[PDB]
């Protein structure tokens, strides 16, 4: 009735794409047959109260399939995202490593999916966890994937948001992230450089590894720069490539 | 009209942290330290949140809220319980594992209570282990530079590093690096493990000499009478005395 | 920042209080009233304090903290429970019996949440029954002048009189005296019992004309669908419009 | 706590004196003079803030096994909030409150052992008591209720006893006899206060004993206080103790 979990296609994959407008949010939700989380960014609002009002309105248009975003990769939006999420109660929240537990605490329930941003390092098996407001300005803090997953679980997280993935430029690092998420019972949100031409290959890496639930994020490659909207036809194409792989 | 939510540091620099074995022991400790103490009561010593909250509220009132809510081993499986207890009790101080700092801060609902975060030696000065939570403590070690551990803890609402198990003076160089980093990066330090009356001044002086703004040494087993379970008030008086001789 | 702890009065004068039958109903009520409502959730619909706290915190988040913690038909046996629930939830509004107002205020720990106090008709305009607590409701009636009831409630941390059971307009002279006293002695008024769409304007206008500064009318059974137990959002829209017409 | 008990030391589970101390020395002398069957009053109005009252009162209490009674200083009602806040930290055996402060003090104490009285007053009509004794309510028209109801109200608000003040000694004898009868009938404690002196103490105490009130805490202030020093005379406390032993089997 007010659903707090995402609509995974055959309990495996849910798309995450950005809305350019309220009408675009509705377009996107229809194009994905509901198997999507529609991103709205906190950086687009000057203050928490302003964002709560507007994001509730978005959420109501799409049966709560909202993903609260940071925006422009800015970790300084973390606190705002946590406070917005408390009142909005969306299906999905994007956080930096140091904001996951705060968002989980302010949500007050375990149903909403809360990701935690960790980054490639150039060394398969090791990820950067120093992705918060001050920690992003410090020397890198880099830990094994197993350990990043356990840290995120201990902090109320649901998934790794692996960013910037670099499309297929760093295949070995991405393979290791998928292997670790499968081995340690955690979900994965691949983000950065995904487009219509590499989507199937990227998704299949995570499916083949045995990751239980996967939320690919597809931003700039499917956004019409003239309007700022995510293109419905591209959403339909992503859905069909997903159905072809998840069977 | 609420009770005070921040510790009573001696000359804005040092506050002792010691365990109570009883309500009367807590009163005697608080007197012996002239108020410059946080008295630890352990969540693991109660069967449920409600029994901890009721008892710890009473401890707190007797000592003007100079209560430190403990895990009870730095035990990470007590983390969620400590966060809920602390929410309801509203103490001056909370002990957390790395993965519980933000939860405790969020549930406290205010920025005054001091919340530590447990990070640990690695064998390599400058590098600390942050994988101290329930599941992370069983995973491969997650080790980061001190600057980064401090920034991570600040981002998560923490006030200080609880550096444990410090090993007394067995790993002096690692401890010196911790104190240096807390001074350089404007963070507080809570040295814990192996402190006794004979090494207290040396250990405290490392942190003072480094320039750490606020220091909360924890002194547990060496000052506890095993027959009663009480911290010895005379040992607290001596700890205060040694503190005064170094801080002026 | 914590959520807002005071009600959202329409033109600083009137805030509706109606009951939610579900989480969705709370959301619909809040929309229907354009935010000028306190959505009641009854303690009696939970078996224990924690159960109530967990659910009411979720209600509150969905409606920006515009929650009213209910006894359940003014039941004094729910008073202690409501005081502890309210301490943990931190709502905008609390319903209390006369002997629970101070306890709720003390446990809330702040003066922003509105706490009402139940006092009742006697048959004599100007005199109200204050013996509305668990044991005092079973004793001979304690009956005092309105001025005195107001001063007692203020002294005990109360914000308003909950005047119950008002009987719609059946005791209009007594209600007119309550409104006059609240205006004269600078206190708020919560008319409760027998309010419906046919008498609402007249009842509200008695309080408005008397000069009561803040009024929180409670409208329960007349606007509740018996099958679902939900307050009809259309009736909340109607109540809001009747309020706007009277509060220019 | 074990070393600082929260309930008064009643003589033969029946009577505990309540008198004011003018100094820590005077508190010790009083406590000795009463053989421990006393609550020593220290007044909130003698401190500029809660913090200073807490420090000093905690030191008083430590000298006398926690036999401390936190006072308003007048039955004064504007001290009510301060008394509640002091008591939260002091955790005394006894707290004086006005009618509107009983529940606040109980809530801030956090436990049910400390005795919290509630001031209610004569009306000229035996059986009826004035409950409007708080900061603003004391200035309103009188709120008068039956004794049964006043007791039930105080119980509902976490109270332990009625502080019946101002008694004017035996001036309100019939009213006081009815208060004692009601407290015995409704299982509540009684703290007679106002105008008690060495000449009327036995008769006043015996009214309450004869009625069957289960715990009685008489308050004896001005008649036993040396004005020049501000100290309660320990010799007067010894006399009051002996009068109590003569009446309590």
């Amino acid at each position: 009735a007010m659903k707090l979990t995402p609509n995974f296609y055959r309990d495996r994959v849910c798309l995450n794409v950005l809305a350019g407008s309220k009408d675009n949010a509705r377009e996107i939700y229809d194009a994905a047959e509901g198997h999507v989380l529609v991103g709205v960014l906190s950086k687009n609002y000057p203050d928490v109260a302003s964002a709560v009002v507007d994001m509730r309105d978005y959420a109501k248009l799409i049966d709560n399939a909202l993903s609260v975003g940071l925006g422009a990769g800015d970790p300084n939006q973390s606190a705002m995202v946590s406070e917005i999420s408390r009142q909005v109660q969306p299906q999905h929240v994007n956080q930096v490593f140091t904001g996951v537990a705060t968002s989980r605490a302010l949500l007050g329930q375990n149903e909403t999916v809360v990701n935690g941003l960790v980054s490639p390092t150039g060394t398969p098996g090791m990820v950067k966890i120093s992705t918060g407001p001050l920690s992003s300005g410090a020397a890198d803090g880099i830990v094994p994937l197993e350990t990043a997953i356990a840290l995120l679980k201990d902090m109320g997280g649901s998934s790794i948001k692996y960013f910037p993935m670099g499309g297929l430029k760093h295949r070995a690092e991405f393979e290791a992230v998928a292997k670790a998420c499968a081995a340690h019972d955690f979900w994965l949100e691949p983000t950065g450089g995904i487009d219509l031409e590499n989507y199937s290959e990227i998704l299949k890496i995570a499916l083949d590894a045995g990751v239980s639930k996967i939320i690919p994020h597809i931003y700039s490659s499917i956004i019409d720069k003239a309007s700022g909207n995510t293109r419905p036809a591209d959403v339909r194409q992503l859905l069909e490539m997903t159905k072809q792989l998840v069977k």
